[PDB]
């Protein structure tokens, strides 16, 4: 499926760390609503990482874990519990949690979307996975503390979700007889809509999340009142072997 | 300022109707947060329409104190008197039939306003940058007023597509503030391609008109997914849209 590269290996570990830090919040949840949101998100996260059954036991354990433990103690009991559930594949290699962990996670999910679409057949299955992807991007938690970031993301996250919906639309047209034409550039996709073609950019969500990532970093100069090395699509594809 | 066309004339009247129906909601607000949100949005809405600021404050304060036991038709009559008394006849909608078109018209109207502020900007770039932040607040908090929970949930999910492009304009104005003038281009594709290069400051002419138009099409495309229906079907094209609004 997705090319194995150094950068993808980091994405994968960051993804697991993100998921670990999410289930640690369950014991602390101050509402039923938050508990249901976290539980579903973490279940979805491991889904994209028998396995469904073991994950359910892991999440249920996380739900009942003592609220009076610290993170470091939760981490100990989590490494034991994942080992006992034969879920060693859920254990992160590193636990240093930063903005990069969150970015890696979003870029990881984007790669998963692109891969599911490229290797589809079952279009109902992929259309259901996409809806789950929309829920995941809608409900990204920062876990770390940055209110400004949370405010900014809640304003512009629809940019990513919108593009997931474009893929749904493409798959719907394919179900009804117009196959997907994969194109090399975003410009072919956006221009093609301005008219019975069904053109979709290859690696669309890699590009979408890369451009979104650049925009966030450009905007923070406005946020700090300061004068401004941005990632290019050419070098991003190279780093990930796309 | 914006070209005068039949379609723009509708947009402006729809915009007034939308603003009227919004201030009708203050008397029934079930929470001080909703009250604060509604009153600021209505004040922002009339700010982008056109001492007007002070009379609008008086109109909004009247709406806050109006009886919650009135019905909409009675609110409408008192509103028509209050706007007359305050020398605000220009706030009065010509038509009161409220539909989805009313909401779309309002969103398209605001997009045209954004594009026009950028074009006429004083190169007081802080002023237009401040106005854009107000527009982001307006699109974030769009009220349907009519009943469509599915529409509300959908908009909540994808409204950031519009707001994102307002932030692209802010970034371009920030660059111009600091020495790199905006280069205007004729197509969205030119803008997105130039964003991937150096240091260009490329912005599409009439970007928000194109963005809101494209968003409008995507919503209508997606609804066929929501209905499990196959699309029947003439979508709106950017060429045809520029013609209707006499955009150059
Ligand atoms: C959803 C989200 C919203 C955020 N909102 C804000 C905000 O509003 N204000 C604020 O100050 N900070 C915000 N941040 C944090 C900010 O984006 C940076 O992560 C932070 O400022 C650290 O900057 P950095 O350059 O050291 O790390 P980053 O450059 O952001 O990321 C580090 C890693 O990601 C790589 N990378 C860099 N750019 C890209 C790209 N376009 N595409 C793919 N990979 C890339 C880098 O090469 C590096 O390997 C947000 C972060 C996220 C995940
Ligand atoms: C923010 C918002 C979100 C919505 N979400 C949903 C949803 O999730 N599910 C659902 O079923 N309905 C949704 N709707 C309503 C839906 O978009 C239509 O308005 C409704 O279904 C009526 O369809 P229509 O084509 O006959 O009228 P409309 O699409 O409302 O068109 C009304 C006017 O706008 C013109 N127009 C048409 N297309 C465009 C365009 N691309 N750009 C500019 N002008 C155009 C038309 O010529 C017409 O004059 C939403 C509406 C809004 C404003």
């Amino acid at each position: 499926m997705i090319p194995l590269t150094p950068l993808f290996s980091r994405y994968k570990d960051s993804y697991l760390l993100y998921s670990f830090r999410l289930i640690d919040l369950l014991r602390a949840s101050k509402s039923t609503h938050l508990t249901k949101l976290l539980s579903s998100q973490a279940t979805y996260l491991y889904h994209f990482a028998i396995q469904k059954y073991e994950v359910q036991q892991l999440i249920e354990w996380a739900i009942n874990a003592s609220p009076d433990m610290d993170l470091q103690q939760f981490r100990i009991e989590f490494m034991d519990k994942t080992t006992e559930l034969n879920l060693r594949s859920c254990q992160p290699k590193s636990f240093t949690y930063t903005f990069t962990t969150i970015w890696d996670t979003m870029h990881f999910l984007s790669l998963i979307i692109d891969d599911m679409v490229y290797t589809r057949d079952s279009l109902d299955f992929v259309m259901q996975q996409l809806k789950t992807m929309k829920v995941l991007f809608y409900n990204v938690f920062f876990i770390l503390q940055c209110a400004m970031c949370r405010d900014h993301y809640m304003n512009v996250k629809g940019f990513i979700i919108y593009h997931i919906e474009l893929i749904e639309i493409a798959l719907d047209k394919e179900k009804y007889g117009t196959d997907i034409t994969f194109v090399d550039s975003y410009q072919q996709e956006t221009a093609g809509a301005d008219v019975s073609n069904n053109m979709l950019m290859k690696n669309l969500m890699a590009y979408v999340s890369m451009t979104f990532h650049n925009d966030i970093n450009d905007y923070k100069w406005i946020q700090r009142n300061k004068k401004p090395e941005r990632m290019t699509w050419g070098e991003y594809k190279k780093l990930l072997n796309l």
